[PDB]
């Protein structure tokens, strides 16, 4: 209402409460004219590589992304919900925009100058049917900012469709924006919705403190029996015969067990010292791929496998996990010391260590004359009797990811890491709308080309519930917690510096607290 | 209301429920001072030949147009439209102006200023009894652009009376559009005003699958005669002697029938190919014309008429069809690559060949001594018993026409194609009024001169309900839809390119579907 009311207030903070938690946000974004207000048809570039090609639209508008768990949660919140609860996953979401400012930036004379324009408006629409390309859950920048003193840039919308080369197939599709209704929002007017989320599986913000391959009582022998020798000593050499034993704590490899460890898909194993790896150029040659319409596509992260066996820190999965840039990183070819590398070391009790076989399969008909040959297993699919963790999650990592639109999905869990909703919060898209400048007074049937020059600002908010569930733990012994280091330091971690730049030091996962399998 | 809310919201999109579609476009439009606020007398030059001389008024007003049917269809629309309804026709519709801006532009010292004048209106009326000279319907320019992210230019108004060379007579008719009454709106008032469409026949979005002169069971003999032979062999030459036969499948030209084709204006006949033309300067000379007060008119595009024959998809009549423009044609002679040529060949079932003869009629009276003669009919009005189809509709094309307040019309279905209206949509006309600048302060007269330069602009929102006549066919074998091309290009047809430029690459008609005589 009017011009000089607020249409709203700031709102940050978090309400623990139960087994719920709610988080709120909120920041000051800045919305530019993305295109001089066109759609583009882009492309990739004449050079680039087939792997490398693609085909789609640029659009004028801005979308909001708050799809990063910093974005919701504080460094001390995530310390909360780790360190005392088994699982989390949410439930509704609120967005607010508004306290919406339109300026005029006159350039002339090289001197610039910004006036209001309390005339002109921001058309705003959710994508709640979800008919445009979902660009959310790809994992870009853009985000709400962790700290929340800090004004964003809005990000400029754009989508891919179907390419051959750099070219257009007749199955691409291209959508018109305009072509949605949309609200517009004038300086006094606001922009709200809501959104329910879809029932999800608590993410598993535990580790297991037992082993697969170790569930059994140690005490007590199995009443089953398995082939222990295949020949024994006849007078001055051997002959074939077939012996059994069961299996106590003594051969504890050769019990029979119910279950088998989860699926693999074998990545190359990298030192973080550097003078073990190999002097050479493998990150793509020696890459771990697939193959989609005659293309080549990294699988990064892939599927969810633990990044080292004990007493390997040093190694990780060459694209296997998800890597974090430190504040201040730049984008192209960064030192080691300039990321930092997550471990999904955790997850050992269950999932197969990235780098290693899943297992040897036997691959002959042995005979008197045939001696038995196994083979190493690099790539295994699932099978009956499988179980696995998923991915963890990190605050500075994703939350959601959308599944796609198809006949079938297996465990549609997103290989980032968070929840996979078949229906996730709808896209949030912005733009300023075009104000033409000074025509003609004879009349053209032209397009304008010569507009106002046009920004925007203004608050959001997101609000959003949790379900918690608590660690409810009778182990007699303390657990592992997230704690923040103990000494003197020049920085506090979590913290401004003396310019004023809020950085994240190192990643934080949720698996402190254990569990039994 | 006030300054700092939005008068209204963008709303664009179709909704398609049963036997209705609802169309809604949005646009951004913008709106000059014309004439400099003055009402002028306009004329033909000296120089024009009598066939161009005019006598009229140009005003300061402007008008809204959206009588072409990409208005309002996107071309999935249209597709969707043209592949499954026998016919369409206009119901109701909406119109809305909202968000308007009146700006001030001080040119002063070569540099440009443009600043919100928060208190100047816009004037805004219907011509709801049709009052003023209608000039929609006449296929100019200024439409609401066909892509909705692009900003035009009204439109300035103007008409024409009679004229005798460049003068006026006593008949000649002014008018001051300033004498009606009209909406004054001021940044936060907006404008609407509601329009039902009268009873008016379907248009027919198919083709038919019988042609007029095969009609018949070609299994079976007409129990009716025809003269078959005048003469026969007699000794060594010929005698009179009149013979009679019922027409079968081997002589099927001859049968008796109960219809005739649509009537006829005929058209001269011009090739795409360059090198089958005459070279010569024809198009003047050798066009079809008609006459009125000792002018000549072209005839263009004239009554229905096929555009050729089988086989001759090369050839059109000179001014027998709609010709469309390619994006960024210009004005005056151009190529025939620059313009898009419709074809009417789907009319050929019922409708002559614009190019060919309506038919041969006997001229004489015969005897001993005189041979029968004929002569080919190159223009024929109706007869009783003729049966025609109406010209198609594109999606560049026009929707309605106004039928001429006349005492005798017969049947006003509009040349160029669409819906012929007694009350068409009405013209909604708008004009920023006037604000003088710093007058003397000693009183004067004389009338004011000078004026604070201003412009306007806004969104309009036009809805238009369209009654579906759906296709329910009973052939066996499948039917001709309208289709996206199959193969990679660089460019997506009916998409912007990488410089933002909206294109439409082709005309598209609505007869797909077909059905029986």
């Amino acid at each position: 209402d009017g011009v000089g009311n607020s249409s709203g207030n700031w709102h940050c903070d978090s309400t623990w409460m139960g087994d719920r938690v709610i988080t709120t946000s909120t920041r000051t974004w800045a919305l530019p004219t993305y295109n001089n207000h066109l759609y583009k048809q882009i492309s990739s570039q004449s050079g680039a590589s087939n792997d490398n090609h693609y085909f789609g639209y640029s659009t004028p508008w801005g979308y909001f992304d708050f799809n990063r768990f910093h974005c919701h949660f504080s460094p001390r919140d995530w310390q909360r919900l780790i360190n005392n609860n088994w699982g989390f996953r949410p439930k509704r979401l609120n967005f607010k925009l508004f306290n919406i400012q339109v300026k005029e930036v006159t350039q002339n004379d090289g001197t610039t100058t910004i006036a209001n324009n309390l005339t002109s408006t921001v058309q705003v629409f959710t994508d709640s049917e979800y008919q445009l390309p979902y660009v959310l859950g790809s994992a870009h920048q853009g985000c709400l900012p962790p700290f929340p003193a800090d004004v964003f840039m809005v990000p400029q919308y754009g989508y891919l469709t179907l390419n051959n080369g750099s070219q257009a197939v007749g199955r691409s599709s291209f959508y018109c924006l305009e072509y949605f209704p949309s609200q517009m929002l004038r300086t006094g007017n606001n922009f709200t919705f809501s959104y329910t989320f879809e029932d999800v599986p608590f993410h598993s913000s535990y580790a297991h403190s037992q082993s697969l391959d170790r569930l059994m009582n140690p005490l007590i022998d199995q009443y089953l029996y398995y082939l222990s020798r295949t020949n024994t000593p006849s007078g001055t050499t051997t002959q074939s015969r077939l012996q059994f034993s069961q299996a106590g704590a003594s051969d504890i490899r050769d019990q029979s067990r119910n279950w088998l460890p989860g699926p693999c898909y074998r990545q190359q194993r990298v030192s973080k010292t550097s003078a073990d790896n190999n002097n050479s150029e493998y990150s793509w040659t020696g890459a771990t791929k697939y193959h989609l319409n005659g293309r080549d596509s990294l699988v990064n992260p892939g599927p969810a496998m633990a990044s080292h066996k004990d007493d390997e820190e040093k190694f990780f999965p060459q694209s296997g996990v998800l890597i974090f840039g430190k504040q201040g990183s730049e984008k192209t070819n960064v030192d080691i010391e300039k990321v930092m590398i997550t471990d999904e070391e955790e997850i050992r009790t269950t999932n197969p260590v990235a780098t290693e076989q899943y297992g040897s399969v036997s691959t002959n008909l042995q005979r008197g004359n045939r001696q038995a040959a196994t083979a190493d297993v690099n790539t295994q699919g699932v099978l009956p009797g499988m179980v696995w963790q998923d991915r963890d999650v990190y605050l500075q990592g994703p939350i959601w990811a959308k599944i796609p639109h198809t006949d079938g999905h297996f465990h549609p869990s997103p290989l980032m890491g968070g929840f996979g909703l078949k229906h996730p919060p709808p896209q949030i898209l912005i733009k300023n709308t075009p104000v033409p400048a000074n025509p003609s007074t004879t009349f053209s049937a032209a397009k304008f080309a010569s507009f106002i020059t046009q920004y925007s600002t203004g608050q959001v908010s997101v609000e959003i519930e949790w379900e918690l569930q608590k660690e409810n733990s009778k182990r007699w012994n303390p657990e592992i917690q997230y704690t923040s280091n103990y000494n003197k330091s020049v920085n506090v971690d979590f913290t401004v510096d003396t310019n004023g730049v809020y950085s994240e030091p190192r990643p934080i996962g949720t698996r402190y607290l254990t569990r039994n399998l």
